């Protein structure tokens, strides 16, 4: 069976006081053995992060990283010291680096080959605009999307993949969970045409956009939806109900 | 008079032991009484930079932050994330975010706007390539760019300006002191048009191109170079000669 997977984006927000706050709450609170959690701090705190973490349940993840290890690339992160500092995720394709930083399909491809290269598994987040979601064009983008890094990465052990519908984010208006179920099940079988039925059957395909401490248990049966990436909620207490949200 | 400023920009580059190495070897070294030195790591290093640095004259910085302090903006660095850990300088402008990562002079000014209302330093890079040094263009693209800055902040008392001869890169050309000093001093004299000769007269402006143990001292006697903003040399014990350079 696919493990429930609970990723956590901070985006740009935390401290060390509240993130030691996050860290403490999640090790001190009941969660599942059966569950996976990755928490994405704001790269000034992976280090501070993993230091904390006491639970075997509970990595560290990046936001973003670029597609090489070192060199003349002043701003951003490398695989090599995330790992180097003990965390095991990097977030790539993120709709707002997408729309805000220009990170292109193919940007996203190569940076997902390599990250996977070095060892470091992938949230690949995929996800449709409102327009394009009125325009009945939602498959048609996410397989987009991920037909660029099918182009690059042949094995897909170690990616997790993150649908998240953009007007979702931030916006309150979270998918409904026969929807999701719909367009997982879409995307798997998709995928199962390319990277065949057992590797899909293993792949977790995560809901993201306004999942919170109330709406993740009205997700609890929907077979092919296998978690979340969560936004906002993951700043705060409500976080530890949704990773307990199908026990 | 101007007081000498050294800046590290590891770019992508450095471990938990490099970091280690790097500062206490700062920390023991004998260093002038006034030199500011300020080292910048890979964002994933601020918060443990900090933690080992002791000298007076050593800050930490990061190399690039985003124009907000907070929200969803994965994968992007905070100038008050940055404080938050101890850290007090940011890098913006430098030539490889101009031209890899499409940031317009705008954004830069942007940035710089709000970094110095956060009470985080600025050390702001400028700087002309290969093709537009050969078609005289040098003055009209370092004005452009701090012109873009000028439009939204007037008051430089927290920034250094790092000049960048992008056009020495790779190219079989090498800047010299002399062409350091009369850049210097035309992009001194464009700015004292612009804020006073007052606050011109107090601006560091430093050379950003190659610099190391070995030709740092050459530079000495250049009235109008300020001290440097040093690539591959801050990992390196030449860090340290450079900062001793005008002993
Ligand atoms: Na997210």
């Amino acid at each position: 069976a696919r493990t429930f997977f609970v990723g956590g984006n901070f985006k740009l927000n935390g401290s060390k006081q509240s993130i030691k706050e996050i860290v403490e709450r999640l090790n001190t609170a009941s969660i599942p053995e059966n569950v996976e959690v990755v928490i994405c701090p704001p790269a000034t705190y992976l280090d501070y992060s993993v230091s904390l973490v006491k639970k075997p349940q509970v990595t560290v993840g990046a936001q973003n990283a670029y597609l090489k290890a070192s060199g003349a690339f002043t701003g951003e992160n490398s695989v090599d010291q995330i790992k180097d500092v003990g965390a095991k995720w990097v977030i790539l394709g993120h709709s707002e680096r997408r729309s805000y930083f220009h990170e292109d399909d193919k940007f996203i491809a190569d940076k997902t080959k390599f990250a996977l290269g070095q060892g470091v598994g992938v949230i690949l987040s995929i996800g449709e605009t409102l327009e394009e979601k009125k325009a009945g064009k939602t498959l048609d983008v996410v397989e987009r999307q991920l037909n660029a890094v099918l182009e690059e990465v042949k094995d897909w052990t170690n990616v997790v993949v993150a649908y998240e519908p953009v007007w979702a984010i931030g916006t309150g208006l979270a998918a409904t969970p026969e929807d999701a179920q719909d367009i997982h099940a879409s995307i798997r079988k998709f995928l199962a045409s390319k990277l065949g039925d057992k590797a899909a059957s293993e792949l977790r395909i995560l809901y993201g956009g306004s999942a919170n401490g109330s709406n993740a248990v009205t997700f609890k049966d929907k077979a092919d939806v296998d978690g979340f990436l969560v936004g906002g909620a993951s700043l705060k207490p409500e976080f530890v109900d949704i990773i307990n949200s199908r026990n």
